């Protein structure tokens, strides 16, 4: 009904309905699973889809797989080509969200994987952008602590990490908030439940540094480049404290799926300059012109699909 | 090949009918919780006994509650479904039974919100080693056990096993059979799929539950057996790493692992062997209990009526 | 409006004469320690009973010692001053009595040098809810409880309540009646103004004192009553957050809060209600004790002679 | 004895009329936040200059916001009130000015509900030591500095000083003039009432703000002066305890403390003395600034019109 | 001049002057070194020396050596006999303090030992007892933190541990105190710089439990036995807080060398019942009658030397 | 066999004269601090160069100060003594020189109080491997590095190596050449006898000094060489464990270890080899510097006058 015509699985583009499996097949594998979120952005005027920083996502997926210790099976170039092929084959001409997901198949046990082989699918579906809309969310700080390198490295884009995200997002929802921010075990600001967080204070952009215990977000990376290069902003990656964020002029989440999400308040402290505030607005607009292929300066970040 | 049946969402179904799409359950797996339950086949009686079925069903309900899955399955239904399934499968041998509950809602990891609760029960043959004398060499992992700050170990969640996997994968590449965890404070927690006991000078010593461990039912059984049958002094307390190096004996216990003797820890050999005298007594008593040959603990057994 | 008297620096003084300058006590407040004590009015007897007066006076002495206030007011004086004040005020009803001690020293916050010790006792009408069945919804705070490293919770210092205020303010704006704290290690400590108990499978469980909590006198009372009157097993131990989500019942206790049932924690509902069976028994036993109708514990009571 | 006036809740009031009841402000004190601001009297000019008045008024606004006090007094009002008070007091000498804001709410410590915001400003004579060469011996405290988990040090709250008091009281009884804090992770934070700087090999080093310190305005001033006037490299970073034992020079800075040289830390003597060469230069530059004799930084000064 | 006639070294009693070595011989070995402190107590009336809990000390030394991973070389019985032989040979008839010290000889490097053999000497010298004197010390809590199992297990009686002790004792001395007490990394009471600590409050004896991060003191063990068995005191081994110790009725250090050392104050808070307070006094007296061989109930703790 | 001389307490003495008693220095070793210094023999010039002698002498003085040893030896004396000794020994080859200072006072570990300061300097042949291409396999230890709370890593104290030994002994029994430490917060600190560098995408990354590491002089050298000769971007910062798994190259550096390439970490292979391109450049530049063949860094060298 509302399923794509195809997916990619284990080196092959296949009709959706051929990837039928048993209920009991993938539960143990899910504990090993790592994934990527990738957007294809549809430029109607050009009649072209641009995949955003596809190679960087493919590379991070390879790194995640490596950190899980999955044997080599899929190259970066194969992941990139498979993605292009799948988006083309699906023949949906609109904004999409693409999820490669890799998993090890080994022991029918959760505790220990043993002898394993590596498998992977890529799943592409329509997904709206909101880059043309001005909106914002109310955030709280969670009473649950972010995973850290001691227990579950946040660098690894593992499915299991999201159980931690879920503790926080479920608490935000029952406590009257749209979204939750995490503190790390040391009590410093880490990231959102599915994205990284930026603060604007006195004309400066401030974001937790990578060793704060966060995923090395590609949207985050993009934003830092755009802030420095297009807007000439000072950007500090540093340790960030909870109460300083209460006083931010502006704040936003960023991630592939969430794009640039302005934050109106944090623990009910309202960002002084609104949401999206002036600087967030500029970053959001620049980002949108980049990802839709309307900004020649950042062409190398885009992979045209050819449809 | 495969069992004849599964139980799924209130009904016993033929194995072959439980087909699904490859992409169906990856997000759900982040919410998933499970139980391990053994059925033990007593050939002389021609009967299967399920060990502490109601205790497992209750812990499953607690896990689901702690995930905030809406009510859907009662403890009594879980118990009856399990009995029905083991009988229907008509396999006359040691089995391992896995009830596994999951919430279905958003095809997103970061947040589920208004979702429904689903569950299958999967019973498969699984050998016992209770008649074999064997032992494993353990290391302490360089990875830290999850704690209540980040991922409560009380909840039998699939996601927790990503942490188990860091440690067990390190044990395997470093020449050990099995890994033990320290908690963030540096105290002894549990094994990657089981709890741990130490014997020193006639006394049984095991990390207390607030050490950051699952409230193991085999652990609970062992404490009852040690106190009531053998009159051993049993301490649940904070346990230090180096004291375990000097244990006379040590063992893992868990539903799947049964009673697993440990020969050495970080290459320090338990001086009374593995299984040492006390482990041997406990292993034998446990075996006579679970196979239904010890009337003192019959209340822990659910006969399936395979006759 | 106001009580007829208070007690201040060794003397009962008419309310209106205890006037001071705006700038007198701000620095002093950083050193200040206090107690909460209830007087319970038994109408049938026409008598007021002060609950565990001497124990509170002793804890006040300990707090003052831990602040290093020079000796000035003995336990005996605190007890007598309290009795005298409640009698002089001639209010025949449930009261809440607050002795508050402070060092007078440097007009600086950072440091006091040589200091003298001062104290007032302030008694005011305060209703009991021990005849009412009610309960609160609690959350765990995202703010951490003070610990011995930074601000020993053993000391009943005013400054500690700035930490309480972070949590109770968050509970209020997030839709809850009351907040529970985790300590820095992530274990269950206490409420913002009281200690917490959980009932599970017929057993009473409460964070041990080294969890980083005040040594509550209501807590101590409850442990005695649970063991002695109901024959319950009571465990003082490390308590984990998720185990409390599964408690059959839960309650706060403290002098002001009395026995306050908890209906839910982080929206996990206590399965046996609020007050559940065991809480109800403890609340009722406590009420019969403090109003002087249980002679087994009469030695905890100081009759005022009203 | 006493200033002729203070400012309170929108009005200048004669000193003697600001009388209150003993029991009025104890609960309020737990919510209280304050600022320290100096007025420096330039005798030659016959003028008082208030140092970075607007920055202090803004930090006070921030503290009040972090306590969640409803808006009542704007930055502009705080600045004008300060000017008016110093003028009205007509004291022609170095002063120390303390605005103190507090919420008036529940007569309880644990929790305030709906509250209103109040504030007084209290100006008093206070000597400068910027013309004197002196130094202090410091120890590291065995008590740990508050952190964002429990009591954010960013908030200039009275309650924070209970933590300061643990350390300064220990320094005093153990033979030292002043105490430095480690944060919970064991890194150098700040003094009990000021920030700390170290000089090593011609470089200035100071704990970064996320070390768990107040965002000191004297600290900010010093960083500007070191970089702009002396062309020194200044590093804000994590600082370790033992590296400070090897500093060539060290000093405290804060509004009240001004620039206070440190002779030794845990009896390790700063090798270049106290004030060492660089501290001496910074102290002198700071003095010329605050007394209005350095026109490069005149925008930091508010002339009172005395 | 003032040196014993003999020591024991590597299986042999030797004249003192034969154990000459090069300045550069033992510096790397010292990093590996572990030791024991043992008292011989001279009962003049009997003309006998009694060594206190010699076998327990020998066993702990073997454990320390094991935890350092020194190859087996010296048995418990040899250590005990060597000690007896040496005390006899030295022919000093008075209170002595005996230090066995074991070390690995391997790499001329500190970082890493490599291939190693195990060596050991025993060094016995006159040492006064003060068990007939009433005296006390003023203690402070150190600003330096006690070593823990994460970094340097306090269970192991290693020379290196005392560098940590030295930070605290040096600070006590320069700050006007006799002696320092430690907090562990979690901020809880651990032990003294060379002994364990006990508090008396409301007729009860309270001491940090072993997993507080302390050496498992044999004097501590003795005291707990004596308090329970002779005095019928309630003794709690538990987590202990700093401020509760400020309010103790009494307090004391105990260790082999320090015997029972009363503490008059802690951070200048004076113990309410003096030093030695009533209970400390009773324990000190009972201890003295035991170690000098005047209490038949505890004869098994004593090894008579035969002189 | 042995060098002809040592330096001890202000004088050069014949090796054979520095005899002592077995029992003399065990307590002193707890206070002891040392330096490692290399002399490099340039055969073409027939000269020995001491590398950064004054920097080492200064760090020795700082260590001694931090131990609170009374003043006794000046930096200038240490430097001259070293030169004198290397010359007197008349060995024409690569040497490793160890000045080692210790306080002598009480024959007790727990406390020294009013003691005197002593020092020897010990120069011995030691091969360089700067002309060999080799690499080591590293693991992260399950033991935590000492920190400023317990045992400041800044101080080059013998006692700190007990902590090194836990990790290096674990590496050896677990099949690795060398161990890396995490600090108590779980961040990358240093090797057991050296500092560590990572190369990722052209950038050199090394833990900052407040990570809890010795302020390595080889580390300092490397940062100067990388920036000034090669124009590499060098970050001193907090470093995470899993980021190091993905380093293109990695190496240890220390006086004794020189520049030691790391082939893999926890069996993750550095993808550019060992020595990788950048390590190779740094190793070669370092070699040309220390042997006196690079005039740009001549100021770091002290010629001994062996000619
Ligand atoms: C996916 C994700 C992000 C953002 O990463 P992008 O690469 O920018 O999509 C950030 N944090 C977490 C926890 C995430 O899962
Ligand atoms: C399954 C398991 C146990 C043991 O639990 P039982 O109730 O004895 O099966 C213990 N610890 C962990 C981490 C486990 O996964
Ligand atoms: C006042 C108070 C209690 C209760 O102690 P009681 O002696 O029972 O009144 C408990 N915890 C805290 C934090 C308190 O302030
Ligand atoms: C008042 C104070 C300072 C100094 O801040 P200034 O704005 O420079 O006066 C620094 N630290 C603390 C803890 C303080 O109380
Ligand atoms: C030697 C010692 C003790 C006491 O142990 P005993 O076996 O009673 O001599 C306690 N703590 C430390 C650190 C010690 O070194
Ligand atoms: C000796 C050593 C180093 C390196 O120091 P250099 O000054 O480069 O010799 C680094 N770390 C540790 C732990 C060391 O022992
Ligand atoms: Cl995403
Ligand atoms: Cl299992
Ligand atoms: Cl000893
Ligand atoms: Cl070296």
């Amino acid at each position: 009904q509302e399923n794509p015509k195809y997916l990619w699985w284990n080196h092959r583009i296949i009709p959706w309905e051929e990837a039928t499996v048993h209920l009991t097949d993938y539960w143990w594998a899910s504990v090993t699973a790592v994934f990527e979120g990738i957007r294809g952005y549809w430029n109607n005027a050009e009649g072209e889809m641009y995949i955003f920083r596809l190679e960087d996502h493919a590379r991070r997926l390879e790194q995640s797989m490596q950190l899980i210790r999955m044997p080599k099976e899929f190259t970066v170039d194969e992941i990139c080509q498979a993605t292009i092929d799948l988006v083309r084959a699906n023949d949906y001409r609109g904004d999409v969200y693409i999820m490669p997901l890799a998993y090890a198949v080994g022991n029918k046990a959760f505790s220990v994987v043993g002898d394993r082989t590596t498998e992977m699918f890529i799943y592409s579906r329509p997904a709206v952008s909101r880059l043309e809309e001005d909106f914002s969310l109310h955030a709280c700080y969670s009473s649950w602590t972010r995973i850290n390198e001691r227990v579950l490295p946040p660098r690894i884009k593992a499915l299991a990490n999201y159980r931690n995200s879920q503790l926080a997002s479920s608490e935000a929802a029952m406590n009257g908030y749209d979204t939750a921010l995490f503190l790390n075990p040391e009590g410093k600001v880490a990231e959102g439940t599915g994205s990284c967080v930026f603060f604007v204070r006195k004309g400066k952009l401030i974001t937790p540094d990578i060793t704060s215990g966060i995923l090395e977000s590609i949207t985050r990376d993009t934003v830092i480049h755009l802030a420095r290069e297009v807007l000439g902003l000072e950007v500090e990656e540093r340790v960030v404290d909870r109460t300083e964020t209460y006083l931010a002029d502006e704040a936003f989440l960023c991630g592939t799926h969430a794009e640039i999400t302005p934050i109106a308040s944090i623990d009910r402290h309202e960002m002084k300059h609104g949401a999206p505030g002036p600087i967030t607005r500029q970053l959001r607009d620049i980002y949108r012109e980049v990802v839709y292929g309307r900004d020649f300066r950042y062409r190398n970040w885009l992979t045209p699909v050819g449809m």
